[PDB]
DNA sequence: CAGGTC
DNA sequence: CCTGG
């Protein structure tokens, strides 16, 4: 079929593969886990989203990973366009190893990874990233793909139509920093976030020197990152190390949320002991994170998302 | 209220 | 202070 979504069987001659093991990934468990919200199943087994600022199928074998893009002459992904999806699934980063790692000082984490390998964290842009996130305060995964698959198509680059979906790319920081863009986030249901979008849109374009401040906290420290982070409206401390853990090449970041914390006493007998206070609060959400850092190391944001990922 | 952020 | 379950 040369209109529609591509499959592996239906348009042979336009995948190309990267050897990637089932165990080293599974799409399934990282493309709707709430890490980017822009990837759907449009037939079975069959990923499609953006990646790199062009559409893109994934699908699986045993052994391979296998892709296909869509630009105007069809053919198959070059070896340059493939090593975009390497980067974004951070492919170098050998899950083999870290598991081991992780189950050699854990005996939880060993038993309960067993069935939930190929668990693994996207490369993912940081303005995307950021607002996507801002948009997940108080809010679900369902609610937040819509509000970011509305926010996107408003505002956001149009790219190609395949089927009935129109792909956008996310929008620039001056757009989400242009006028009325509140009032119209509103209208697409974002509700009191809609405020936080255009504020932090115009604070980083206007206050904190654009899209170079932004980026270049992938090279500044984790602890660096989330303080610069946190004076955007909507980052609290949750949303920055979502952020830095999942755009900033921050794996030692450790989002403590509820969910961390029945994780933290039903499975490790945690409580903390550097404050008083026995629930969560900032002292003992900061502590819950140091004590996972110190428990898996530097990849341990990298172990929860194996963890999280066996709850959903 | 539970959850996050102001 | 907001908010959705
Ligand atoms: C509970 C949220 O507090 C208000 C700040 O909202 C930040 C996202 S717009
Ligand atoms: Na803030």
């Amino acid at each position: 079929g040369s209109e529609g979504h591509r499959t592996l069987a239906s348009t042979p001659a336009l995948w190309a593969s990267i050897p990637c093991p089932r165990s080293e990934l599974r799409l399934d468990l990282v493309l709707p886990s709430g890490q980017s919200f822009r990837w759907r199943e449009q037939s079975p087994a069959h990923w499609s989203g953006v990646l790199a600022d062009q559409v893109w199928t994934l699908t699986q074998t045993e052994e391979q990973l296998h892709c296909t893009v869509y630009r105007s002459q069809a053919s198959r992904p070059t070896p340059d366009e493939l090593e975009a999806v390497r980067k974004y699934f951070q492919l170098d980063v050998t899950l083999a190893q870290l598991y081991h790692h992780w189950g050699s000082v854990d005996s939880h984490f060993q038993q309960v990874a067993q069935k939930f390998q190929g668990v693994r964290l996207l490369r993912q842009d940081p303005i995307e990233c950021l607002f996507s996130f801002i948009c997940s305060s108080n809010n679900n995964i369902a609610r937040i793909t819509g509000m970011v698959e509305r926010l996107c198509q408003a505002f956001g680059p149009r790219l190609i139509q395949l089927d009935d979906v129109t792909y956008h790319g996310f929008p620039s920081l001056q757009a989400l920093a242009g006028p009325e863009v509140e009032a119209h986030l509103r209208k697409l249901g974002l509700g009191y976030r809609a405020r936080c979008v255009s504020a932090s849109a115009r604070a980083i374009l206007e206050e904190q020197g654009g899209l170079a401040w932004l980026q270049q906290l992938r090279e500044s420290s984790y602890e660096e990152a989330h303080k610069a982070l946190c004076i955007l409206p909507g980052v609290g401390t949750k949303v920055a190390d979502c952020i830095c853990l999942m755009a900033l090449d921050k794996p030692q970041a450790v989002p403590v949320d509820v969910h961390m914390w029945h994780i933290a006493q039903r499975d490790y007998s945690w409580h903390p002991t550097t404050s008083q206070a026995k629930g969560p609060s900032p002292q003992t959400n900061k502590e819950l994170g140091n004590f996972f850092r110190s428990l898996w190391g530097p990849y341990a944001g990298w172990a929860q998302a194996v963890l999280f990922s066996a709850d959903l």
